[PDB]
């Protein structure tokens, strides 16, 4: 039993989905299109204009112009704040449309898209609306003969690329901080998930964003992706997605000495210590990995359990795994949707095979589910060791690896022995051991007796090969900023 | 008349010069040595142990181990501040020694190595010892169910590579900020100028630095340099030198998703507007380019002159160029010493040639000077245009191009039309013009009615191809930190 | 002639004006009422419920209980930020009603209350709405054995008392910062101008403020004001008004060791140096004193003019003083309305007399104007000396004193020679002088080539007897915060 | 028996001079007063006595040093250097300063050396580092203006400090004020002027230009009032009794002088049911007995969960009777005398008042030894919230121990006080520690510890325990005026 389609999403899917360049909704200069799918049913869900290299130079020129002259270059910070703020309101106004688009286009459940994704995107904008007037430089006291101050100047035209797992919320992670600073934007959504953002384009127009401040260019990584990465007149690039493609972007960026920001993958450890509150910790371990179908860079894909509790938690995770209600995002019953694509499904089925072939046991799941659509069963793997492919590599599906350990110093050593370092979970009732452990984990975010919490105000990012830089909080601003130290001789 | 050699610099130079690894003075593991020259006389100044890849490896291991355990991992921020402070005192103490080594090894005049270099380095250390206790994170008010806090953790083992133009002071730009955050160090000084730093090693030992906190690995870019940029166990990398080599570093760093900071070359404009205080602006224009033999990334290598004053400044720059007293850095009368090497003298005479062949006029200088040593005459070029190699590329010598202009909007445009953006100078008595112009120039440092000022407390660095990141100031600390977001569930 | 009453101000004025306690519009417990006047006609404007000691108690209990429990105490910073922003929207929707109310009740011209007062009140609440999410504390690295962190906790219930010269805007200076930290508020408007704020009360309720977060108690200083400064359960106090009463408030606050923030009077200098753009400076000097009929603690009430220009600026100010069009605030052609009260007209006419008695000359104005109304003619005094009453005391009317000077060193001395230090203006085209002079003036804000500019983002407050603390900008938050330093032993 | 350092003997062999305008001077009118050794009750030294006219010479010297000459023209680096040189000298003279503290204040030598001197050295080192990092803001409002703020030194500051940590308290005051570029008129307590007056040599030697610091010993109604009421002092800072604080703020009002106050307390130290009991017992005991209880943030109220009450009472009584009482300059002393006759009497009198309202003295409750201002460490039992000794700052080694049955009950009883200086929480639970910390109305909260202070971390009172914070970056704001500059560039 189904969620009735919102009239505005009907009217929107009923037509070719246009790109948004220089204030206008447009086709690709050359007329190419591509299809996005409903991953639950595998039908074409919409036909979308495809940005080629040439649509990207157009988007760069519009952003370059909006950055140098016209209202965006001349507004006070109070006016810019006010724009970002009205955007937040219109989005909030269209919350149901956007959540349906996310459910339909990404696959995730409607009600979680609404409660989590949409509300976070709104609040992110609202939080960044707030920074615009508060991005301060320094005055530095050095000597009587000089006034010394710094300016935090927006770097300019920003190229941003985002993946398909939290489409709209990620557009906001990118654009809220970049906009707060006065930059202009050329942003490409993922091929699997363009609809969320191109719908939101209506909302930027209604809010009154001047022409060119924001430019949305959907398409493929080798064409629209590359053309952004390689553009001579883009001042800075931010990317989230595969550790692999990150390497590429940094390499390409070398050429222009362009600042890079990278939010990449993870194999984040979720540590249940001997004195954890097991009630809570089991739920955390399960939510840790299963939330968004495991399609989450910071998923707790390695669940470490003290030996005392090992069997209890395996038994619980197994029971909860076989209980998940799989089905369509737009069906009210659904607890976990399908994976985003056929390719994504095949890759995680592959990993499960490698798991088996390496000698690990599947204690639940391990295979596809349902009649059509890209589903996989929640999977729990057991009898696992540290050097196994499934324990080392990011799978990006509802697949968890559970790992006994015997001492605190041991679990920190094994949690840290990864070139990933996005996130980590620690479950202990003890005040001393919670901080001591959090301190010693090499990870950008540590939750003590929780997991998977994000907020506009708290920075998020990787150590080691999980990333360069932070997004969210005050920290994300520095990425979009170029520091100028002015010395005024006054002797 | 010669500056008399210091007893301690004589003893140091009488022996093979050792590397500094894990608290110990040592030879290269394979016993290789290389020679470093006195650029005034072309003699061998010293023989120096040469670090190979395996030496770099021993430096990383010693750094990794001083980072994870032992006194440096365990001491309070106050004990760390004190070490850095005592270091600065010890340097102040051996100031004449270090100044002679800079005169001898690098070439610059003794007195200016004493008053500028040694003194700035001492001051940089003292400024940074002050940060150690004040490196602060946030507590973030989000919700009554969580304590949210960030930690600024040292990134770990830091690979650092510096050039030959301000050898000691440049070692402090790297080490001050890094050590202040708790980081550990493997640092390579330039093949041309290893002595300052290797002498200074005595002082880190004497100050009581724990073993392996700091490691000094003299040698070549293809060997020691590459081994640092490629090492898998180095967490972060910092480099200053050619935009050329910067690109290579950034590209290799991509493999490991390693954070990079780059301080690179410039073609910095020094702009003399109509209402300049002309007597002042003339000296700033001459000093802007001639200071340190023009071997200065932020040299005012393009002097822009409002047309009314163009002839006047040229004549002055010519008369001044021809009066500089060239000689050995250890002779008392010397105002400008030799260029650092035969290679550098060739690169610069070459640029001058290209200058002549593209139609520019050599108004003063234009050739080598004296019987021996790597000397080039201070050089003034007129009848230049924006598209000339000599006006577009970094020469890295005492060579200046003078350009007339007719309007402020014109000179703004022409100053900015460059891939570089390290520094700029503007001279004007007017309150509005000063800041308007400063705001409009794309440059990491803008001096209004001054030039070439640096201080520990003020960040320095390039826009565009002049770099990524900042050194000095609070800002430099961010380069050596990883931000950890901790969520403490208190529901 | 006349601007017609808005329907909603008509409805509001046909009725007894109710107070606002604990989310309810109420009468005084004892049912007392008082009158407020149109200063243009002397007519009764409205009758208003009069808060007594018992009404303050009821207000404080409601604020205390809204601080300790219920939605305001539970809600996230995001929700709290959102309430403050919806408030600002409503104030903007009612912009015309609020401006009429201000013109009618305080006396200033409608157009300026609308363009200045209301828009600045909107912008102040928009600005602080952004802060609630960014009131950050510190994590302080001291020793591995501890976690150190500080929380900025809201002080609690705060008592705020404001004057009559900018009634609504001044309510936002106090409440914007206080509410952003999560404090609750008991606020008393001036007896001359309660209307704005009590109309604004609808808007707090309609925006969804929880019961008791905000409580408005109109009345008199000996009853309602006194009950506020003396109340044992009010945690913190903030006042703006005469230096005299500030003294009283600070004294009284000593008995409870209560943080005080005071915003008081001035005798601010506006200084025209030899190389000023004389045209902009003349206008700047005239607006500086004449804006808001001189009822402005930071009015440029001593105009210092370099000798070469004295006569020119005296002529122009006399002519300008003679030309201002005096009229009711609700007549469309009026440039300056009347002073707020009979008492105020009397005090300033008295100052004028005194000025005359001490041997100063009245170059313009110096007497009442029109048939009815608390009007006073814009007034210019010449032949003044530094120890005269009129040049030392705050007059709070459209009365200015013009003094010649001969050197920069001289005018700095004379400007600073005052117990006041609220503000200062300097007019010069020279980049050195503008900064030199502004560095040496003892004033909380200094305008170089302008005057009377305020913005939510820039701090305002006085040196010496002009006050304690700052309002506006990030700085104002500190006044409403109590710093907690937490030590977590993790040994 | 610890022997006098030769430079300490030299210092005490002479009348003790004030320090004004870089000069060691006698009082203009020639008055002197005595300071005593509170272990032996003999005069320890005869000190020049500052009168109103001396404070007035000090303010002039200070005003002049702020407004012109080297202290007003130095780079922040030069100024930092002077502060660091001071810290070194203090460290060089650590044994001398420690002995003076032990002799003048009464505290044990080893503690004076290990705590007081090292803390004061650290404070100056810490603040020397700030002088270069006192930054203001550049504020992006509009393109027509450059907006920036300067954090300027407020000017000549007036500082008054108590006798319980004489040298460290001179640093909490001077460190942050000097870092901002202010100049100083400082009065040490009449009971303990010596450390400061010795340290004055080190300021001169470090190269402080004349009149940057000026030290004026004497009495609160003469030198003290002169400072608070002086027309040319820009700002005032005081630490001492809640009562003198009211007077200070009261007087300060007349000139709209910024006040910073650090005052008394009755701080709770709360042992919950899941504390580590061995650790919480030691902390409860140190928390009150450290520095003989003459410590505004002494945990003078120990709340114990009912389950553990009798256990901790037993241990506190045992440890209270174990402390070794004696002279500060004697090798084995763990706790010395109170600072004066008047203090010893105030405290015995609080003891009487507790007995007579019905509390039981489970240990101590009377003077100790033949001569000197000693009182036995004292533990109070059968106490209720209502009693004098439980509401009022006693300021001696006297603890009151109270049972509680619930976390809500103890939080409310801890908070039910006009004080809020500090608090301690003992519990092994991660949630409970931060919830409780969050709820206590107190400027610093220690979780599983007590009495920790460090130059980096703010210290200060809620409610009547003070206004403002000292230490940390926070302290700088008290010594600063914020100037907001607008530059029209339209
Ligand atoms: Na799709
Ligand atoms: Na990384
Ligand atoms: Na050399
Ligand atoms: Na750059
Ligand atoms: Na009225
Ligand atoms: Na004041
Ligand atoms: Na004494
Ligand atoms: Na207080």
């Amino acid at each position: 039993t189904n969620i009735e389609l919102k009239p505005k999403v009907e009217a929107f899917l009923n037509e070719e989905i246009k790109m948004f360049i220089n204030g206008e909704f447009v086709s690709a200069i050359g007329g190419k299109t591509f299809e996005t799918y409903n991953p639950a049913t595998e039908d074409v869900l919409a036909v979308v204009c495809e940005a080629q290299e040439e649509d990207i130079d157009a988007a760069v020129k519009a952003a370059r112009s909006a950055f140098e002259s016209g209202p965006w270059a001349e507004m006070t910070t109070a006016e810019r704040a006010h724009l970002i703020y009205k955007l937040a309101d219109l989005i909030e106004e269209h919350r149901e449309e956007l959540a349906q688009l996310e459910a339909l286009d990404n696959g995730k459940p409607y009600q979680v898209a609404l409660d989590d994704d949409i509300s976070a995107t709104v609040e992110n904008y609202r939080y960044y609306a707030g920074w615009t007037t508060k991005i301060i430089g320094q005055t530095i006291p050095i000597s009587k003969d000089y006034l010394n101050y710094t300016r935090h100047e927006p770097v300019g035209v920003v190229g941003q690329i985002i993946p398909w797992n939290f489409p709209l919320v990620m557009s906001s992670w990118k654009m809220g901080a970049a906009l707060a600073t006065g930059c202009t934007i050329v942003l490409k959504p993922a091929e699997q998930t363009p609809l969320s953002l191109l719908y939101a384009a209506k909302l930027f127009k209604e809010a009154g964003f001047p022409n060119g401040v924001v430019n949305f260019v959907p398409g493929f990584d080798p064409e629209a992706g590359a053309a952004i990465v390689n553009h001579h007149d883009i001042d800075k690039v931010a990317f989230t997605g595969s550790t692999v493609t990150g390497k590429y972007i940094m390499r390409q960026s070398a050429e222009m000495i362009k600042h890079v920001t990278l939010e990449l993958g993870g194999k984040s450890p979720n540590i249940i210590l001997e004195d954890a509150d097991l009630e809570e910790a089991i739920n955390g371990a399960f939510q840790g990995i299963m939330y968004n179908h495991g399609q989450n860079c910071s998923a707790g894909s390695r669940v470490f359990v003290h030996r005392k509790h090992y069997e209890t938690v395996v038994d619980a995770l197994v029971k909860m795994a076989n209980n998940v209600k799989l089905g369509a995002g737009m069906e009210k019953e659904t607890e976990m949707g399908p994976l985003v694509s056929k390719k994504q499904q095949e890759r995680v089925l592959n990993y499960i095979e490698q798991g088996k072939k390496e000698g690990a046991t599947v204690a639940a799941g391990g295979e596809r589910a349902l009649e059509k659509g890209y589903f996989v069963k929640p999977t729990v793997f057991t009898d696992v060791t540290d050097d196994m492919t499934i324990v080392k590599e990011e799978i990006f599906g509802p697949v968890v690896v559970v790992l006994p350990f015997d001492s605190t110093e041991e679990v920190i050593e094994r949690a840290n022995n990864s070139s990933y370092g996005l996130a980590a979970g620690v479950w202990t009732q003890n005040i001393k051991t919670g901080h001591q452990v959090a301190n010693k984990l090499k990870a950008g975010t540590v939750w003590i007796n929780d997991y998977n919490l994000e907020n506009a105000a708290a920075p998020f990012g990787g150590y080691k090969q999980s990333g360069i830089g932070r997004e969210l909080g005050s920290y994300a601003l520095d990425n979009y900023t170029e520091v100028k130290s002015v010395w005024v001789n006054i002797k």
